[PDB]
DNA sequence: GGGGTGTGGTAG
DNA sequence: ATCGCTACCACACCCC
């Protein structure tokens, strides 16, 4: 057991945190794309007509954890048992659940306690541990397979288990659904063989947004080809409002209040007006949704195709720790901040950059919230506070950055015992060139 | 027109 | 028990 005032805390927390792993994996995939394309002119141009193959592992962690499960779980049956991946037994996040579990209403991100209550009597939830290294190994096989097939002009990493793959179609060639179905089946089979049993689904379209929706439609373990010319009421009727990219719970709530609780993208499509949309959810998001309901990408989303180097370049660096934060005094807080600064500066030096601006963000227990919340070591209900500072001279000096971070904490006034979370951010990064003469 | 801040949301 | 991360866009409200 490692407490937050123990020097090993950051290492142990990050070693256990699937959300840390996900961000670290995504960051590494981005750096790798940039390094492998340092000299290639890697970008779709306006001259190209393209097809999007949006490819994603089905129940990634659950699939891999099951395939690599220990002897204690040998008799577990992936097609018949409800399976989740999590650390704990009660207020522990379900990071992944298989589709048997989803058939009972279980969803990623539920707590185990919640998920158990959805099972009929006699049916047992199987909980598998995380297998972080094997998650990474399976992803390696995935990305290696995509490259080996030599059918994509551009392979864009989205995450450990997801990529957007672009095929340019010369319009001396005649693309067909049959050719695209063959490609989907090739991809699916080769990844199945290369991952030793993981399944991917695939959405295939002529827009990013349609490929994403097609992917949702294809799951589990299938593919869906829906081009703009194929659109129909049957298609839009199949989606919830938050299936749209950019629509989370808060945008969901807003659209439901504004448009009389639409229950499908078809409902929304028939009811909205661009102007009422913008008023509900904002100008840019409103325009994005409008275009999405036409099967069309917005300018911002298209940047990944036309300048992936820029989109995938990292522009800030941070850590967030909002679990296990229980400090008795300001000395221990300050030492934790210093440990976080050290960790961040290692990351900053690995990419050979300096920072010109930093931010400290904290979570403070709400005045009326229990000191020990429902989730063990959780942040519980908090108020958030943030403050930033320009450094003037770009720097990677620990002395300067750590002192300023600790000062930022001081200015926010949070008593150490009330602290429940901390985020440390380098907001602006500056390249380090060969010329460092003042 | 240019600049800034803290906050909020979504992704994956 | 249990590991509630992190990047980046968008916005509302300030300055000139
Ligand atoms: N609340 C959540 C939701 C997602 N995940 C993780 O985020 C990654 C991507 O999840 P996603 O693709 O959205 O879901 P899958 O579990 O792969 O299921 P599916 O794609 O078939 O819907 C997976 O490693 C998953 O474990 C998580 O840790 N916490
Ligand atoms: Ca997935
Ligand atoms: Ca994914």
């Amino acid at each position: 057991i490692v407490a937050c005032d123990d020097p090993d805390f950051l290492t142990s927390y990050f070693a256990h945190s699937r959300l840390h792993h996900l961000s670290a994996w995504k960051a590494n995939l981005k750096d790798k794309f940039l390094n492998e394309n340092i000299h290639k002119y890697t970008k779709i141009t306006d001259k190209d007509t393209y097809i999007i193959f949006h490819i994603d592992f089905d129940c990634f962690f659950a699939t891999v954890a099951y395939l690599c499960r220990s002897s204690s779980f040998s008799a577990c049956d992936f097609k018949r048992d409800p399976i989740v991946v999590c650390h704990g037994t009660k207020n522990s996040d379900i990071a992944s659940c298989n589709y048997v579990a989803r058939s009972y209403g279980i969803k990623n991100g539920m707590w185990v306690s919640q998920a158990e209550k959805m099972l009929p009597n006699g049916i047992k939830l199987i909980s598998l541990p995380y297998t972080f290294e094997q998650f990474q190994l399976k992803s390696e096989a995935f990305y290696s397979t995509l490259k080996r097939l030599n059918i994509f002009n551009l392979i864009l990493p989205i995450s450990i288990d997801e990529a957007v793959c672009v095929r340019i179609i010369p319009d001396n060639i005649h693309n067909t659904n049959t050719l695209n179905a063959r490609l989907c089946e090739e991809i699916r089979q080769e990844i199945f063989q290369g991952t030793n049993g993981c399944t991917v689904s695939i959405g295939c379209s002529d827009s990013l947004v349609l490929a994403r929706l097609a992917l949702k439609m294809a799951k589990p373990n299938g593919y869906n080809i829906t081009f703009k010319s194929n659109l129909s009421e049957e298609f839009w009727s199949s989606f919830k409002l938050d299936d749209l990219p950019g629509v989370g719970h808060s945008t969901l709530s807003r659209l439901e209040s504004t448009f009389d609780s639409p229950h499908s993208l078809n409902d929304l499509r028939k009811r909205y007006t661009l102007d009422a949309l913008k008023a509900s959810v904002g100008s840019k998001l409103g325009m994005k949704i409008h275009l999405a309901l036409q099967g069309q990408d917005d300018e911002e989303s298209l940047k990944i195709l036309y300048d992936p180097k820029e989109v995938l370049q990292r522009k800030s660096l941070s850590i967030d720790i909002n679990w296990g934060i229980r400090f008795k005094n300001i000395t221990q807080v300050d030492l934790f901040i210093e440990r976080g600064c050290q960790y961040l500066l290692e990351k900053l030096n690995e990419i050979n950059k300096t920072t010109s601006q930093i931010t400290l963000k904290l979570m403070r227990r709400c005045k009326d919230a229990p000191i020990e919340p429902p989730k063990y070591m959780g942040m519980g209900r908090c108020d958030s506070f943030s403050r930033s500072s320009r450094l003037g001279i770009p720097t990677n000096e620990f002395g300067i950055i750590a002192t300023e971070m600790k000062s930022l904490y001081r200015t926010l006034g949070c008593p150490p015992m009330e602290l429940r979370g901390l985020a440390l951010q380098f907001n602006k990064l500056v390249d380090v060139g060969p010329d460092n003469n003042q």
